[PDB]
Order: structure tokens, then C-alpha cells, then sequence
């Protein structure tokens, strides 16, 4: 009855055109809201009585713990395919959730924003016949898309290319692709094992979260296996640190990491209404413009038409930060250097880091000094 | 049982009617009294007798369904008497202190036209919380009426075709279509695990409590640079330095211009009792040394409340509010982004007609609303 | 009756009679010794046989309600004298018995004009307590007088208008009006826990015993901004120091330069017996290098005692603090947001005129109040 009632809420959803669906409890009422074009509209008003049932069943489907009701939670609901990004919140008088349509509908490499330099450290490294490749972010970063990416243009009928995600975020022709099953026994260290034993020859797993997961994937690297994985770092140098503390020996990382990338999602001023803005040359300087190129840069913003919903922004941008495992960066890690000391040397050799990344788009004119600042750090 | 009853409930029905904002209970070693502060000021309106010590604070356990059984830890729950009371147990050493804090929303005043706010003043605060995004500033100590600044504009928001969030330290009152979160930081629920939470909720509208660190400065300014109205307060000395505190919170400058929309400061002074209320021969001197004009001094007239029955003997009943509404003008915007500090950014406001708190205060002194004493203590001289 | 228990006797209540802090009781391989602190100096003022140590340490062990069969592992306890004189027992195995330390706790200045502040000093403290909100930080090494300090501003700011509400480890002075609490962190009542739940009780004044931690560091300071008056300590060395302290445990800049109104730091130096003194004669050039300057110096008259009854023939009758009283002066903010150093932030504060320790030591020196000796015994040159 209760499951019959959660599914009507997410058919309901996909029929009437929803983006966001919130089911909100209050102390004399309880409503669930779908966000229409923009605009939220109460289109139910479940009894008082169902509130405990109707949450739970989500957690359920959401996997997530429904033990704890005070703390924030976040997973994710599949169902046939329409995948729901699922935010559990708790209020005064109960738990708020809300579950946000994920729009699946390019998987392209030279349409996603890679600077020449970038583009070519990063076709350099995934077409090498073995070594790591690691790319890394926040949330919605755009991780995932550069993962895909990466395997569509290393996808051929001679290569066996094998994957270990959780979960399985786009289905792909050629591609062996497994899906995790924690609670029954299938995480990524039990399927790095098993792509041993399955003749491979690019691995891509899901994320590198343990050493028990990143010793068996520096391993395969070792071995001759190409392998891509991504990790939640600050930036491609912070990495590093990261392998590290984990537990992984510098001499290990050193010699099997071939590529880190770092990367953000930043809005991309709407083409329709973006006029110069005027910003002092100074405040240019202090985030990281040269001095010489400062006085040629034009930055633009949108003011807002109808095009862009009066946001002035519409589509956007990577700001990407591509670190080949230079013979320089080798030496630093086998010395034990710190973050700092790894990424001035990174900068040395003409790497550029995300905040400079966000510059260049900002001289090309198609993102804001705003976003600049936002999705990125100064050096 | 009776006898306690009778008197713990005589404790709260006396606070309604002296509108006082909470009630105290405190056990000394040697003596045990009641106090309630009205007008943010605590008086002692009560010594029961102490044998009773025990036998009141165990009542309102009862009431607020709190563990008798322990008196060693602190505890806090929420009583309804048919008038909502917010209860704080604390375990001293000779007994337990409850402190009820009273939460009556039919008192509260959620009109904005209604909150004491002058009408050009009014037009700006108004013009920035219906703009669709940005950051909004209601900057002031603690018990300053910020919250009610607040409630006030998000009353004027609450629709059903916008989600309303807010995180409050803690939640003084409720209301029915905007979705509240208290925090509560010894478990890991502290204003930047809300925000970050906000952002996976789909938000329209966020109400920050207060901005406490760069963490959380850094989740409400890039918020209201992405599409969503943001409201919190600061404590800082006006609305012109707020502005310096961010930037030493760690800020960039260029943000700042970009996200905050307007920073209003504002403080409570005690509203002078109409009854009681008499001339008060203060000296020209001390008006003019305050910030009025020589030529005006002569002609204002101070007053203050003499005491009667009707303002519990204290010469005030109420509070009135000094605003200062500072909208995110071009001209200030300029300021910030070429390094201008606070006193550069008083003076360009001031230059284009925003009223500072004195000035806000020695108008109140000037319609006998509020006393001299009030204005020196809650504002400094321009 | 009993040779033993009137020689306890005798031990405890001579103490209270030469107005000692502690008594050391202490076996040795071939000798036996009492000792007691006075002014912070140990002496030995018994040395009763050796062949009695064990019954001298049994029988306070009964009076302290200690465990007479362990003789191997350390004991703590209390014992109550009849007026009442407390000591806090301590017992400790050392290779050739047990020794006992017993501290005197005693209530019998509450004002702040004898505790040895220079008016300039007593004038900056003071207004620094009397904000309404903000930061006071009392520091020094254990046994400086900090909690004689913090209770002596509480009693300036004990009013009925106003909520102090302390946490102390242990609370050491009961006062009326002020809610104390005493920690129990067995239990979970530490400093975090109660300073958490002062915010839940509708506080104006809150007093934190000390500040050992970074969490409890953060919501201390914190609180202060919010919009309270807060006073804690930290075992720092000097007034500056304590500013790069709380950077270093992690307190953002911006905190330490706007929410804390004044930081002091102070050490305890004997006073010369004012029955004992006579003129030393010390070198002009000699208090040169302590830091007087060249023409205050041939007017120095430093007095030392020669050691009488009243004095227990130590030349020394009570104490005096050497007080360093830094408000947190603009000019000094300036610097905690860019970065200086403690030396920087020392010299910027003398140039501005904050006497350090050792001025004060010296001044109390010029007044005839301590001796030369002391001076550089308990202070650091500058
Ligand atoms: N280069 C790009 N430019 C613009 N948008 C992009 C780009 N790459 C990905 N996106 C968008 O990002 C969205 C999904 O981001 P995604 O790659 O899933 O983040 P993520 O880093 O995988 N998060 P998580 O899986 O939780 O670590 C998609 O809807 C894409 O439209
Ligand atoms: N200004 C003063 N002049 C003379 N004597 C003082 C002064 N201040 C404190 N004392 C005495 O010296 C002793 C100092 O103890 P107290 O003030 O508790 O030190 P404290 O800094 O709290 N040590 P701790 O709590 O261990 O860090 C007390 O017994 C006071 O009676
Ligand atoms: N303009 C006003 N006029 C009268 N009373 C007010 C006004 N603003 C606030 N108050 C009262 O003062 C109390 C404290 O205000 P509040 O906003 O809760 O404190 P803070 O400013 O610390 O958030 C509130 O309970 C409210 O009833
Ligand atoms: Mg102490
Ligand atoms: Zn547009
Ligand atoms: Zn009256
Ligand atoms: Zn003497």
C-alpha cells in the first residue's frame, strides 16, 4: 500500500513534467510539492499518519539509514530508466526529502573544455599501454563525464575494458560494466580481483575510497593494466597527499600514477545578453592575472534576458587542471615533499591550475570574474 | 502539590501579563528568587519560600516531561499551557536553574510596516528581499530584534511556489510552509553541514541564523551568487563595517560587491512609558556632544517615564528599534572593490542619505518614544 | 589526646597561623621533614623523627577517610577542621614512605583596588568588564591569581539586572546571584557541555574556568561575538603571546580581532614586611638593566626584609600581582589580521604605552610594595 503510494509520487513526477519532488512535514500538515518549469505547486496532501511510512520507503529505496533520523542523508533511487538524486533533512517535525531528476540527456573528449596543453597530457596518459589515470573533484564536478569520456575514445573491439561502479551510471555497448553490491559481498576490492583473473585491459573503477581498494588498483597499474579512478581531493597535487595517507608507499605512486586531474563546474555567461563589466586591473592581478596580460582582459556578465531566465548564465564550463606524473613531480614525492612544494613545481612546468584554467575561460569571454572566484582558489 | 502548582503556574501567568521575555529560577545557598526579564533588563519579582526549592523545578520537569530522576546534567524541552514556553535546566551547586523562555507568536509582529522602520528605509529592505537573489544582512548583537527582522521578511516570502529553508540556533518560532532546521552542533549539525544540505534540497530561499566563520561565509555568499536569496545576520558594529568583516573573515573583496544586495544594522532601546512619561531637563550641551544641531537643541524636548503600575515601576514599556538600512549602492560597490575601509564607507553613505543608528535614535529622542539614556547606550556618536 | 594526633593537629592549624597555602609532609632515607609554602615559598618548618612517619601518615589518612592498608598507590581526599579550615589531601608512595600534601582552602581580596593594579591598568580592566559584550582572557601560570582576578570582576558586575553564570573546575567561592556550576566530566558535564547550555539559558555574563582546548576555545570566542561578555583563562606567558596561542590552536583571525576586548597576563611577587624593611643598596646601573630608565634611577629606594616573627623570618608578608593589561587597541587588531608576530605585537603594545610584567614589577619596586630581588625572580626583561 505505502510502496503502491511512494511509486504514484515518482510516476506522477515523470508525467507532469517534474524536476524536484518535496515531501515536507509540518506540525498540522504534511504536503508534497514538484517543482513545474521552476515553480514549486502542492499536487498531494498525504494524512499525518502516513509520514513515518512514506519516509522510510524512500530511505529504503534511497539505501540509506533509517535508524538515524537527526542527521542529514543522501543517496540515491533507480527505477525503470529514471534515476532520482535523493536529500533527506531534519526539520522541527520531521524529516524533509527531496529527490531531484537527474537528466542523463556529450560524451565527447574535444567538446568538453580542455585547454591544447590539457587535452593533449590527458590523450598522452589514457592511451599509454598501462599506468593510472586519476580524476578528481567534488561533487558534480563532472568527474563521471570525463571518466566516459575517457572510455569512449579507448572503447575498440581489440581492448577488454572492464568497470566497477556504484553505480552504473550510463549503459555502454562493448563495455563490461558491474555494479556494486556491498551488503552481498561485491565492493570494488572483490571486483579489482576478479578483473585480474578476466584477461583485462583498461579498468576503471568507481572511486578510490580505502587502501585496501587503492592497493589493488596501483597493483593492476603496476602489472599492465591501464586503470582509471576518480577521488574526492582538493585539487590534482592535494592527491598525492591523499594516496599517501592512505597508507599507499611514495615510491608506488611515484611510478604508477601517469595523470591527475582536477576539475569544476563553473556557469557559462549567456551568450544572448553578456556585455564587458568593469573590473579594476588590480582586482585581476590579486587573483592570479600576470601583470603584462592584465590590461587585454575584457570579463563579461550577463544581465539577464529571457534566454537564460534572467540568470545571465546558460550551459557550462570545466575549469581543469591536467598534472602529468612529470619526472620533476617523480622525484619531489620520492622526496617527500609536501602539497605546497608538488603543486609550485606543477606550476613551473607550465601546468596550469584550475584558478588559472578559470582565467583563460574568462580572457576567451564565455564565464564571469564571479565564477572565476567561486568554483576556484587563488595560488 | 497543590500548594506548588498553584505557584509554579502563578510564575507563568504573572510573566504573560508584565510581558516579560523569560522567566529565571535560581537556588542560592542561602536564598531562592524568581526574576523576569522585561524590556531586557531582569528584575527579581519573587523569594518563595526555599524549601520549595526542590518541589518548583521538579514541576516543571513534569510539564516540559523531563527526566526527574536526574538533576546532575543539563536539560531542555518545551512546555504548552493552555502560551508556549522554551525550558533550559541547568545543574547548579546548590540545586537546579530553569530558565523558560517565552514564545507567544499572537505578540509577535510580523508586518514590516509595522516594525518601526522609516519609509525610505523601508522601500530598500523591502526591494532586496523580492529580488529573486543575493544576500540579505540584518547585523546586531544578540537581542537586538534581528530574528523578528527576519521572521518579518520571510513572512513576506512564504509563498507555496518558493522552498523556504532556514537554520536557527535556536528556533524561536515556527510557522507552517517554511522548512526549519535547529542545530544542534554536539552531534555535527552546525550551520555549515545545513547550508551544504540546503544546496542538495533544491532551495529558492535560505535563512542562516548568524555567520559565524569563513566556512559557513563562504556557503552563504557563493549561495547567493548561484540563484538563491540568502538571508543571516552578523554581529558587527554598523553597516559600514560589516563589510570589513567579511573581508577579514576571509571573503574576497569582489564577492562581497557581487552577492550582498543590502546590510542593515539595527539595536532595541526601551520605548519610554506613555503614562509616566515627563520632561526631562537634559542640558543643550549634551544634545549638541550627542549629534544634534546647536540651532535645533533648544527645541527638542526629552522625555522619560517617572514609573507607574503600568511599566512594572521602570519609566518604560516596550522597545523601539534604530535602524540603519544600508543598500548595496554602485557608489559603494566601488569602495570595496578599490580596498575602501569602513570609515571611507560611513562617509559615502552617509553622503547619500542613509541614516546611521544615532541619527535613527536621536529621532526617536525627538518624537519622545525613547530617552537620552537609551540613545547613548545602545549608539555611538557619528 | 594522643602525642601524634595533637602533633597532626598542631601541623594543621600552624599553617592557617603563619598564613600558609600548602603542607608537605615528606619521608626521606635518613630525615623527615614538615614544609609549608608561604607566598608561595617553601620551608621547613618541623623536623619531627623519622620513626614517627608512619604514624604521622596514618593519622591523617583516618582524618582524610583514606584506605590505611594501600600504602603503595596514591590517595586523595578531603579533611574538614573546626568557623571551618578545609584541606585537600593528596597522598603519594615515595621510595622511603609516604609523603601527603595537604592545600588549604579558604575563603577569608574581593576588591580590585588591593589585589596591586596601576590605576592606568585597574582603568582598562575595568572597562573592558563592563561592555556588553566581548572577550576577557585572564592568563598566567597556575598559582598567579587568575581565579582571585575573575572573581573580583564578577563581584564588580554582580547586579540584578544582569544572568552570570560560571563553569569552574572546582567552583572555589560560592556567591550569591551568580549560578555556578561545577564540572563532572565522569559524567559529561565539561566546559564544552556547560557553555553550550549557558547559551540556552538566556545568559548576559559568562565566566568558563579555562580554555584548555580548541573546541572549547571556538564556541568561547564565538559567543563573545554572538553578543556576550565572557571571561576565561589560558596558561599563557604574556599578553601577546596569548594572541598567537589561539591562532596557532586554530582560532581564525578575524575572532581573535574583534570578538576579545582585553587580554591580561600576571604573576604573583612577595611583598616586603612592612615591620621587617630596611634600604638595599643596589647598583643605579643595576636597575638600568632591569629597565628603568636613566633618570628614574638614581631615585629608586629598594627595600628588603631583614626577616621577624611576623614575617615567619622570611623578610616577605603577603603578595602583590605584576599585572600586564593589554586592551585589544585598534592598532593592535591591525596586526592580528596581518600577520605579526608575538614580538611585534609586544613592541607595538609598549609603544602605545600597555606596561609589560616587568614595568609593573619595577613600579611596585619604586612604591617600596617588593623588593629587587623579587622583581627579577618573577619577571622576564623586556
Ligand atoms: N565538461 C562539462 N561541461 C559542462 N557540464 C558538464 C561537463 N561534464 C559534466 N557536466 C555535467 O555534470 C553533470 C553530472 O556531473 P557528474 O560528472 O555526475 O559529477 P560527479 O563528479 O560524477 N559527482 P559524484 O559522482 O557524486 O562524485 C551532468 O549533468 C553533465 O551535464
Ligand atoms: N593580587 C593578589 N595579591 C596577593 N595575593 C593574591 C592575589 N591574587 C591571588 N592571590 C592569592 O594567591 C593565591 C593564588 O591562587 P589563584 O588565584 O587560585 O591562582 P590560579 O591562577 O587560579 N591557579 P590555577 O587555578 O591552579 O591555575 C590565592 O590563594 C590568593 O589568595
Ligand atoms: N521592532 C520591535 N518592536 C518591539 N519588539 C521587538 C522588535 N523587534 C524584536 N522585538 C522583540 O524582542 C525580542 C528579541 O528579538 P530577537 O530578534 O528574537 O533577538 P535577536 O535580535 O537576538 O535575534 C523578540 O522576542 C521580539 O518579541
Ligand atoms: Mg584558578
Ligand atoms: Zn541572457
Ligand atoms: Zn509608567
Ligand atoms: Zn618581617
Amino acid at each position: 500500500p505505502v510502496v503502491k503510494l511512494v511509486n504514484l509520487i515518482l510516476t506522477d513526477a515523470i508525467k507532469r513534467k517534474a524536476s524536484d519532488i518535496h515531501i515536507e512535514p509540518y506540525e498540522r500538515s504534511f504536503r508534497v510539492r514538484y517543482r513545474i518549469d521552476g515553480v514549486l505547486y502542492e499536487v498531494m496532501k498525504p494524512p499525518l499518519k502516513l509520514k513515518n511510512a512514506i519516509t522510510s520507503r524512500i530511505k529504503i529505496m534511497a539505501e540509506l539509514d533509517i535508524a538515524e533520523r537527526r542527521l542529514p542523508q543522501d543517496g540515491r533511487i533507480k527505477i525503470k530508466d529514471m534515476d532520482y538524486r535523493v536529500s533527506v533533512l531534519p526539520t522541527l517535525f520531521g524529516e524533509k526529502v527531496v529527490l531531484r531528476l537527474l537528466d542523463k540527456s556529450q560524451l565527447d573528449m574535444t567538446k568538453l573544455g580542455y585547454e591544447p596543453d590539457a587535452l593533449h597530457y590527458f590523450k598522452e596518459a589514457i592511451h599509454k599501454p598501462f599506468g593510472m589515470v586519476l580524476v578528481t573533484g567534488p561533487t558534480g564536478s563532472g568527474k563521471t563525464v570525463s571518466l566516459y569520456s575517457a572510455l569512449g575514445e579507448l572503447n575498440k573491439t581489440t581492448e577488454n575494458i572492464s568497470t566497477a561502479e556504484d553505480p552504473v551510471e550510463f549503459n555502454f555497448a562493448g563495455i563490461n560494466q558491474v555494479q556494486m553490491h556491498e551488503d552481498i559481498g561485491l565492493n570494488f576490492a572483490a571486483a579489482l580481483r576478479s578483473f585480474l583473473r578476466q584477461d583485462p585491459d583498461i579498468i576503471m573503477i568507481g572511486e578510490i575510497r580505502d587502501f585496501e581498494t587503492a592497493e589493488i588498483a596501483i597493483k593492476a597499474a603496476l602489472t599492465g593494466h591501464l586503470v582509471l579512478s576518480t577521488l574526492h581531493t582538493n585539487d590534482a597535487p592535494a592527491t598525492i597527499n591523499r594516496l599517501l595517507n592512505m597508507g599507499v608507499e611514495p615510491f608506488l605512486v611515484a611510478s604508477a600514477v601517469n595523470l591527475i586531474t582536477a576539475q569544476r563546474l563553473a556557469r557559462r555567461v549567456c551568450s544572448e545578453c553578456k556585455q564587458p563589466e568593469e573590473i579594476p586591473i588590480q582586482a585581476l592581478i590579486d587573483a592570479g592575472v600576470s601583470p603584462d596580460e592584465g590590461p587585454s582582459y575584457v570579463c563579461y556578465k550577463g544581465t539577464g534576458c529571457v534566454k537564460c531566465n534572467n540568470t545571465g548564465y546558460k550551459g557550462r564550463v570545466g575549469f581543469y587542471q591536467v598534472m602529468p606524473m612529470l619526472e620533476e613531480i617523480r622525484e619531489l614525492i620520492l622526496n617527500g615533499a609536501n602539497t605546497a612544494e608538488i603543486k609550485r613545481e606543477s606550476m613551473r612546468l607550465g601546468i596550469k591550475t584550475m584558478r588559472q584554467s578559470g582565467l583563460t575561460k574568462l580572457k576567451e569571454g564565455v564565464t564571469s570574474f564571479e565564477e572565476v572566484l567561486r568554483v576556484t582558489v587563488a595560488d
